Protein backbone atom coordinates (compact mmCIF):
# COMPACT_ATOMS: atom_id res chain seq x y z
CA UNK A 1 0.00 0.00 0.00
CA UNK A 2 1.97 3.12 1.44
CA UNK A 3 5.08 3.61 3.63
CA UNK A 4 7.34 6.39 5.14
CA UNK A 5 10.21 6.72 7.25
CA UNK A 6 11.91 9.37 8.94
CA UNK A 7 15.51 9.10 9.81
CA UNK A 8 16.76 12.39 12.21
CA UNK A 9 19.73 13.20 14.70
CA UNK A 10 17.75 15.56 16.41
CA UNK A 11 21.42 16.60 17.86
CA UNK A 12 19.87 16.35 21.93
CA UNK A 13 23.42 16.92 23.41
CA UNK A 14 23.16 20.60 22.25
CA UNK A 15 21.25 21.81 25.01
CA UNK A 16 20.76 25.06 23.97
CA UNK A 17 17.25 25.98 22.97
CA UNK A 18 16.03 22.53 22.87
CA UNK A 19 13.07 22.97 24.38
CA UNK A 20 12.01 25.07 21.44
CA UNK A 21 14.07 22.67 18.72
CA UNK A 22 12.22 19.56 20.33
CA UNK A 23 8.96 21.77 19.72
CA UNK A 24 10.14 22.63 15.86
CA UNK A 25 11.29 18.51 15.45
CA UNK A 26 7.52 17.54 16.98
CA UNK A 27 5.77 19.72 14.53
CA UNK A 28 7.52 18.43 11.25
CA UNK A 29 6.46 14.99 12.43
CA UNK A 30 3.10 15.95 13.56
CA UNK A 31 2.69 17.78 9.89
CA UNK A 32 3.89 15.13 8.14
CA UNK A 33 3.07 12.01 10.53
CA UNK A 34 5.09 8.97 9.31
CA UNK A 35 5.03 5.52 9.94
CA UNK A 36 8.38 4.50 11.27
CA UNK A 37 10.78 7.66 13.00
CA UNK A 38 14.41 6.52 13.72
CA UNK A 39 15.89 9.16 15.80
CA UNK A 40 19.95 9.37 17.02
CA UNK A 41 21.53 11.23 19.89
CA UNK A 42 18.43 11.08 22.48
CA UNK A 43 18.96 12.55 25.94
CA UNK A 44 16.47 11.38 28.81
CA UNK A 45 14.51 14.61 28.29
CA UNK A 46 14.30 14.38 25.31
CA UNK A 47 12.85 11.24 25.09
CA UNK A 48 10.25 12.55 27.88
CA UNK A 49 8.84 15.76 25.25
CA UNK A 50 8.28 12.93 22.39
CA UNK A 51 6.49 10.18 25.41
CA UNK A 52 4.15 13.18 25.36
CA UNK A 53 3.86 14.94 22.57
CA UNK A 54 3.47 12.07 19.98
CA UNK A 55 0.92 9.55 22.16
CA UNK A 56 0.34 7.49 18.53
CA UNK A 57 3.78 5.65 18.79
CA UNK A 58 5.17 2.72 20.45
CA UNK A 59 9.09 4.18 21.58
CA UNK A 60 11.65 1.70 21.55
CA UNK A 61 15.17 3.28 23.24
CA UNK A 62 18.56 1.59 22.97
CA UNK A 63 19.66 2.83 26.61
CA UNK A 64 18.94 4.97 29.19
CA UNK A 65 22.33 6.89 30.46
CA UNK A 66 24.26 9.36 27.83
CA UNK A 67 22.47 9.70 24.20
CA UNK A 68 21.13 6.91 22.53
CA UNK A 69 18.99 5.64 19.17
CA UNK A 70 15.47 5.07 19.43
CA UNK A 71 12.49 3.89 16.72
CA UNK A 72 8.85 5.60 17.07
CA UNK A 73 6.17 2.84 15.82
CA UNK A 74 3.15 4.18 14.45
CA UNK A 75 0.43 2.13 16.28
CA UNK A 76 -2.14 2.44 14.08
CA UNK A 77 -0.49 0.96 11.55
CA UNK A 78 2.49 -0.52 12.75
CA UNK A 79 2.26 -3.67 14.97
CA UNK A 80 5.47 -5.20 17.55
CA UNK A 81 6.34 -8.57 16.81
CA UNK A 82 10.02 -8.06 18.54
CA UNK A 83 12.81 -6.27 19.60
CA UNK A 84 16.25 -6.49 20.43
CA UNK A 85 19.39 -4.10 21.19
CA UNK A 86 22.79 -5.61 19.22
CA UNK A 87 25.15 -4.12 20.87
CA UNK A 88 28.89 -3.13 19.37
CA UNK A 89 31.96 -4.97 20.16
CA UNK A 90 34.75 -2.53 20.38
CA UNK A 91 33.00 0.70 20.65
CA UNK A 92 34.15 3.09 22.94
CA UNK A 93 31.62 5.30 22.41
CA UNK A 94 27.98 3.86 24.24
CA UNK A 95 27.02 2.99 21.03
CA UNK A 96 24.51 -0.09 19.34
CA UNK A 97 22.26 -1.51 17.43
CA UNK A 98 18.63 -1.25 17.65
CA UNK A 99 16.06 -3.57 15.38
CA UNK A 100 12.48 -3.60 15.87
CA UNK A 101 10.84 -7.01 13.96
CA UNK A 102 6.85 -5.14 13.12
CA UNK A 103 4.61 -6.04 10.52
CA UNK A 104 2.59 -3.37 8.17
CA UNK A 105 0.22 -4.70 5.60
CA UNK A 106 1.16 -8.31 6.69
CA UNK A 107 4.59 -7.96 5.38
CA UNK A 108 7.79 -8.74 6.84
CA UNK A 109 10.44 -6.29 7.02
CA UNK A 110 12.26 -5.26 10.22
CA UNK A 111 13.61 -1.67 10.88
CA UNK A 112 16.81 -0.88 12.32
CA UNK A 113 18.86 2.12 13.28
CA UNK A 114 22.04 3.19 14.82
CA UNK A 115 24.14 5.93 15.48
CA UNK A 116 28.08 4.75 14.52
CA UNK A 117 31.02 6.00 15.74
CA UNK A 118 31.43 9.82 15.49
CA UNK A 119 35.41 10.17 15.77
CA UNK A 120 37.05 10.61 12.26
CA UNK A 121 40.04 9.05 13.02
CA UNK A 122 38.44 6.17 14.89
CA UNK A 123 37.43 5.31 11.00
CA UNK A 124 38.73 1.10 11.13
CA UNK A 125 35.90 1.14 14.29
CA UNK A 126 33.34 2.72 12.21
CA UNK A 127 34.12 0.52 9.74
CA UNK A 128 34.03 -2.60 11.76
CA UNK A 129 30.19 -1.40 13.38
CA UNK A 130 29.55 -0.80 9.33
CA UNK A 131 30.03 -4.79 8.28
CA UNK A 132 28.12 -5.86 11.74
CA UNK A 133 25.52 -3.94 10.08
CA UNK A 134 25.48 -4.99 6.90
CA UNK A 135 25.69 -9.22 8.46
CA UNK A 136 22.67 -8.62 10.48
CA UNK A 137 20.89 -7.01 8.06
CA UNK A 138 21.65 -10.19 5.84
CA UNK A 139 20.18 -12.40 8.57
CA UNK A 140 17.10 -11.46 8.93
CA UNK A 141 15.17 -4.95 5.90
CA UNK A 142 15.16 -1.14 6.42
CA UNK A 143 18.40 0.43 7.89
CA UNK A 144 18.29 3.82 8.95
CA UNK A 145 20.32 6.39 10.59
CA UNK A 146 23.28 8.51 11.45
CA UNK A 147 26.29 6.30 9.70
CA UNK A 148 29.35 8.59 9.97
CA UNK A 149 30.51 6.94 6.61
CA UNK A 150 32.71 9.41 3.87
CA UNK A 151 35.44 9.18 1.95
CA UNK A 152 34.87 5.93 -0.02
CA UNK A 153 34.97 4.09 3.82
CA UNK A 154 32.16 1.80 2.32
CA UNK A 155 34.62 0.69 -0.38
CA UNK A 156 37.38 0.11 1.46
CA UNK A 157 35.38 -1.95 3.86
CA UNK A 158 34.51 -4.18 1.09
CA UNK A 159 31.53 -2.67 -0.41
CA UNK A 160 27.68 -3.17 -0.52
CA UNK A 161 26.40 -6.78 -0.95
CA UNK A 162 24.00 -7.29 -4.20
CA UNK A 163 21.10 -7.99 -2.17
CA UNK A 164 21.63 -4.45 0.35
CA UNK A 165 21.22 -1.38 -1.53
CA UNK A 166 21.13 2.53 -0.77
CA UNK A 167 18.19 4.51 -1.21
CA UNK A 168 19.79 7.60 -1.92
CA UNK A 169 21.69 5.84 -4.89
CA UNK A 170 19.12 4.26 -5.95
CA UNK A 171 16.95 6.52 -6.68
CA UNK A 172 19.70 7.85 -9.29
CA UNK A 173 21.82 9.86 -6.76
CA UNK A 174 19.09 12.75 -6.67
CA UNK A 175 21.06 16.13 -5.92
CA UNK A 176 18.80 17.94 -3.64
CA UNK A 177 19.08 15.36 -0.92
CA UNK A 178 22.59 14.39 -1.60
CA UNK A 179 24.03 16.06 2.16
CA UNK A 180 22.57 15.65 5.01
CA UNK A 181 25.36 17.46 7.06
CA UNK A 182 25.95 20.66 5.38
CA UNK A 183 27.78 23.12 7.56
CA UNK A 184 27.76 25.67 5.02
CA UNK A 185 23.67 26.22 4.79
CA UNK A 186 23.61 24.60 8.22
CA UNK A 187 24.71 27.58 11.02
CA UNK A 188 24.20 25.79 14.50
CA UNK A 189 27.71 25.41 14.12
CA UNK A 190 29.37 28.31 13.59
CA UNK A 191 32.40 25.93 11.14
CA UNK A 192 33.38 29.32 9.50
CA UNK A 193 34.38 26.12 6.96
CA UNK A 194 32.56 25.05 4.38
CA UNK A 195 32.02 21.27 3.85
CA UNK A 196 29.25 19.09 3.16
CA UNK A 197 29.05 15.06 3.62
CA UNK A 198 26.33 12.24 3.32
CA UNK A 199 25.69 11.11 6.91
CA UNK A 200 22.42 9.83 8.10
CA UNK A 201 21.67 7.24 5.31
CA UNK A 202 18.99 4.47 4.80
CA UNK A 203 19.72 0.58 3.39
CA UNK A 204 17.19 -1.46 1.27
CA UNK A 205 16.99 -5.37 1.90
CA UNK A 206 8.47 -2.70 -1.79
CA UNK A 207 10.29 -0.13 -3.39
CA UNK A 208 11.32 3.35 -2.20
CA UNK A 209 9.74 6.37 -3.92
CA UNK A 210 10.96 9.68 -2.88
CA UNK A 211 13.59 11.08 -0.95
CA UNK A 212 13.67 14.55 1.01
CA UNK A 213 15.18 16.39 3.67
CA UNK A 214 13.41 18.37 6.97
CA UNK A 215 14.51 20.87 9.07
CA UNK A 216 15.49 23.38 6.59
CA UNK A 217 13.45 26.15 8.35
CA UNK A 218 15.12 28.14 11.26
CA UNK A 219 12.70 28.43 14.40
CA UNK A 220 12.21 31.88 16.16
CA UNK A 221 14.84 31.53 18.77
CA UNK A 222 17.24 31.47 15.18
CA UNK A 223 18.70 27.89 14.81
CA UNK A 224 17.70 25.27 13.22
CA UNK A 225 15.94 21.95 14.96
CA UNK A 226 19.58 19.60 14.38
CA UNK A 227 22.70 20.32 12.69
CA UNK A 228 22.29 17.02 10.88
CA UNK A 229 19.07 17.51 8.30
CA UNK A 230 15.73 14.79 8.53
CA UNK A 231 15.48 12.33 6.13
CA UNK A 232 12.38 11.39 4.28
CA UNK A 233 11.55 8.23 2.45
CA UNK A 234 7.64 7.63 0.95
CA UNK A 235 7.34 3.67 -0.21
CA UNK A 236 3.98 1.50 -1.07
N1 LIG B 1 34.72 22.07 12.31
C1 LIG B 1 34.89 21.50 11.33
C2 LIG B 1 35.11 20.78 10.10
C3 LIG B 1 35.42 21.48 8.93
C4 LIG B 1 35.63 20.82 7.76
C5 LIG B 1 35.54 19.40 7.71
C6 LIG B 1 35.75 18.70 6.53
C7 LIG B 1 35.66 17.31 6.52
C8 LIG B 1 35.89 16.55 5.30
O1 LIG B 1 36.17 17.07 4.21
N2 LIG B 1 35.78 15.18 5.39
C9 LIG B 1 35.47 14.55 6.58
O2 LIG B 1 35.40 13.32 6.57
N3 LIG B 1 35.25 15.27 7.74
C10 LIG B 1 35.35 16.59 7.71
N4 LIG B 1 35.13 17.30 8.88
C11 LIG B 1 34.81 16.58 10.10
C12 LIG B 1 33.49 16.33 10.43
C13 LIG B 1 33.20 15.64 11.59
C14 LIG B 1 34.22 15.22 12.43
C15 LIG B 1 35.54 15.48 12.10
C16 LIG B 1 36.63 15.03 12.97
N5 LIG B 1 36.50 14.33 14.10
N6 LIG B 1 37.72 14.09 14.61
N7 LIG B 1 38.57 14.64 13.80
N8 LIG B 1 37.92 15.23 12.76
C17 LIG B 1 35.83 16.16 10.93
C18 LIG B 1 35.22 18.69 8.89
C19 LIG B 1 35.01 19.40 10.08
Amino acid sequence: HMFSLITWNIDGLDLNNLSERARGVCSYLALYSPDVIFLQEVIPPYYSYLKKRSSNYEIITGHEEGYFTAIMLKKSRVKLKSQEIIPFPSTKMMRNLLCVHVNVSGNELCLMTSHLESTRGHAAERMNQLKMVLKKMQEAVIFAGDTNLRDREVTRSGGLPNNIVDVWEFLGKPKHCQYTWDTQMNSNLGITAACKLRFDRIFFRIIPRSLDLLGLEKLDCGRFPSDHWGLLCNLD
